[PDB]
């Protein structure tokens, strides 16, 4: 006779799905522990009085780390390290002395302090980018040295000094003359009104040549492309330090460096504050759900303990079952402290924008996707709340989520996970499905349709048909499914295309574009792909003889207009820009009035704009009916048929569409139009 209990802090989430009213007591819980451990970060003052989260995010990294005092020259640096019985700071400048800079100051909460006074000539006692460590005195007698946990910059060793010493990366105290200062502001941007379309980069791989590509020749060379392009927003992987080139980014060794290999923070600093410049947000992979096993310079065993930043190897809860990688103990407040500081500080110190959040599913789950983990859930909704306070209302945060966890984009006042988006980790399999098992006559219109909206109310969705996964050496690009390893005889445009490359080149833009229009809420494209980039990405690993061959992107192929890789190219910028004046993505999901299986043709309204694909293989139409909803005059804003998009220039784009008031396919009235086989059009009203 119980009453179904729904919690008052969940009772926003219920009524947006009343499928979860089952969970409501679960999903209560779970919120419940998320806002008493903000309460305790809130709290966690001298006199315990009630302090923001940005304040405490951002007096953390102030205090912790290495800070150079330019006004007095003094150095301070603070290090966690509640199990060690000594610390003591070693480097260049005071030639590794073991004895000469103990930290002798340890705090209650376990954190080791020294204030290194100027030198005699008023110079800072560490010169600027020389070596430290940490050299830490177990209770057992026994020493470690370490990288310390927030150092800012970190180097691969010399070929001398790895003979010596092995790969092992090494600290630097970074304190130029002349730190960058940024000139200009964040583009305007507004989450909830706003469309975002998303340039997924790397920096290492952004040029045609077998190296690592630098922070300054991606600022010179790549953003003009991406601004070309049209794109909202670049997602930059790969910046937290990773001692391992070839993981992608994923093994994080220093969590507050960005990576080296491509250059200098400063070289960071003038790349995103150029973005901002152009009129493009610049978010950042941040990888919390795991660490590099590295010790020395990682975490992994920092303080000489296997419970420090960790759940520990005896608790079954502390590595992972595939990555190799150690598991966050997020119940731990020194450990939230390091987090939310990191975020705080990409985000105030870089000036990112916003964030993807990498490896969620391995967060949520006890058994990481091979039970919620309400810990790690908890410790995303404190990281969604202190985004979203430095950035109210422009901030942006991103869920890779492949398992879909109900409420996780829905708001922390609903009583959800506070992500503003996830991505849409299916879609690209889709089409991978089709053009892998079924002939093009077999298409089936409304199992597309039904895939690309079968979406969570609520819950935006960043869609893509495909990602920085399908482009590594594992799986085939479209492109590659598409046109194999065509090359550039294949891809001249003074000859006619083969079918192959004909019905390659008219689906590359048809399945961008239909993705781009109907299965999300935002879009993301990986870098190379907006042009039918060919064969494939690969890192140097020892499985390829530490080849760079593919750790690169051949951008020259968009610069030869006499190639079709540029009508690609064009298309893409040609569909981002027209999302730009005619909105479409971040609006309620279209009004689909024709899914044909006999034509193959899809047509569908969104947000007062017309969609049109004809996807048969070989029928082209004539007057062919669309519905449409409000009558008047139509003209054609994105036509993929278009010469320099690389199609036929059959349809006639100065046409004007009257509408005729006389049902059609559920709609009061209807317009006629061309679409030649494997075609595409988008029409807005004219006013
Ligand atoms: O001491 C100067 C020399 O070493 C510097 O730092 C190292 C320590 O001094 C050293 O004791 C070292 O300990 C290493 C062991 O000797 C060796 O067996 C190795 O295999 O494991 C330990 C590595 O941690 O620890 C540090 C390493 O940074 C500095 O690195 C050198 O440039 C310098 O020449």
């Amino acid at each position: 006779m119980s009453l179904t209990k729904i919690p008052e802090n969940v009772q926003g989430a219920v009524s947006i799905d009343p499928w979860l009213e089952p969970f409501a007591d679960v999903l209560s819980e779970r919120r419940y522990l998320a806002d008493k451990w903000l309460y305790d970060i809130k709290h966690a003052t001298p006199d315990g009085s009630e302090q923001s989260l940005v304040d405490f995010a951002r007096n953390a990294y102030k205090t912790y780390g290495l800070h150079a005092n330019q006004q007095t020259k003094e150095i301070v640096y603070r290090e966690w390290a509640p199990n060690a019985q000594r610390a003591f700071l070693v480097g260049e400048f005071n030639n590794w002395n073991e004895e000469s800079h103990e930290m002798k100051h340890k705090d209650e909460f376990g954190v080791f302090s020294i204030t290194l006074a100027p030198l005699e000539n008023g110079d800072f006692a560490i010169p600027h980018d020389s070596k430290i460590k940490v050299m830490f005195v177990l209770p057992d007698g026994s020493k470690v040295y370490r990288i310390p946990a927030w150092i800012t910059r970190a180097t691969q060793p010399s070929k001398e000094t790895a003979q010596k010493y092995g790969p092992t990366y090494e600290g630097r105290f970074w304190n130029p003359p002349n730190s960058y200062q940024f000139k200009h502001q964040r583009p305007k941007f507004n989450l909830a009104n706003d469309s975002i379309k998303i340039y997924e980069a790397h920096i290492g791989i952004s040029s045609p040549e077998p190296k690592v590509a630098s922070y300054k020749e991606f600022t010179q060379n790549v953003l003009p492309r991406i601004k070309h392009l049209g794109y909202d927003a670049i997602q930059l992987m790969a910046i937290m330090e990773h001692a391992y080139y070839a993981s992608f980014g994923y093994q994080v060794t220093n969590f507050f460096a960005i990576s080296s290999r491509y250059g200098t923070p400063e070289d960071l600093k003038e790349l995103i504050d150029t973005a901002h410049s152009m009129g493009i947000l610049v978010l950042l992979d941040v990888i919390h759900s795991h660490a590099s096993k590295n010790s020395e310079d990682g975490l992994n065993m920092f303080d000489g303990s296997d419970h420090q930043y960790f759940h520990s190897l005896t608790s079954g809860r502390g590595e992972h079952p595939l990555w190799d990688s150690r598991l966050f103990n997020y119940g731990s407040f020194e450990v939230q402290r390091f987090l939310l500081a990191n975020l705080a500080y990409y985000i105030d110190v870089y000036q990112f924008d916003g964030f993807r959040f990498d490896g969620v599913t391995s967060m949520l789950y006890l058994h990481h996707g091979v039970g919620v983990d309400h810990e790690a859930l908890a410790y995303l909704m404190l990281a969604n709340d202190l985004v979203h306070d430095l950035l109210p209302e422009s901030a942006v945060t991103i869920a890779e989520d492949v398992s879909g966890y109900p409420t996780l984009c829905l708001p922390r006042t609903a009583g959800g996970g506070g992500f503003d988006y996830r991505l849409a980790m299916a879609l690209p399999d889709m089409w991978i499905k089709l053009l892998k098992t079924k002939q093009d006559d077999d298409w089936d219109m409304g199992h597309i349709v039904h895939t690309l909206t079968n979406r969570r109310h609520g819950e935006k969705v960043v869609a893509y048909c495909e990602s920085h996964d399908q482009a590594l050496v594992g799986d085939k690009t479209l492109a590659f499914w598409l046109m194999d390893a065509a090359m550039y005889t294949d891809m001249t445009v003074l000859k006619e295309p083969t079918l192959v490359i004909d019905r390659g080149i008219a689906l590359h833009k048809m399945i961008r574009l239909i993705t781009h229009s109907l299965g999300g809420e935002a879009y993301l494209n990986f870098e190379g792909n907006e042009f039918g980039h060919p064969e494939w990405l690969d890192f140097p690993r020892v499985g390829n003889n530490d080849s760079y061959h593919y750790a690169r992107r051949q951008f020259n192929l968009v610069d030869d207009d006499l190639l079709r890789y540029r009508h690609l190219n064009e298309f893409d910028a040609a569909m981002q820009n027209c999302e730009s004046k005619h909105q479409w993505l971040n609006t309620p999901q279209a009004y689909v009035s024709l899914k044909h299986e006999v034509d193959k043709v899809i047509a569908f309204e969104r947000n007062g704009h017309l969609f049109v694909f004809n996807f048969h293989p070989t029928q082209s139409f004539t007057d062919y009916r669309i519905g449409v909803d409000v009558a008047g005059t139509y003209k054609i804003v994105l036509n993929t048929d278009r010469a320099e998009f690389g199609g036929h220039n059959r349809i006639d784009e100065a046409q004007e569409f009257f509408t005729t008031d006389l049902e059609w396919n559920n709609r009061r009235n209807f317009i006629q139009v061309y679409i030649p086989s494997r075609t595409a059009i988008v029409l807005t009203r004219q006013m």
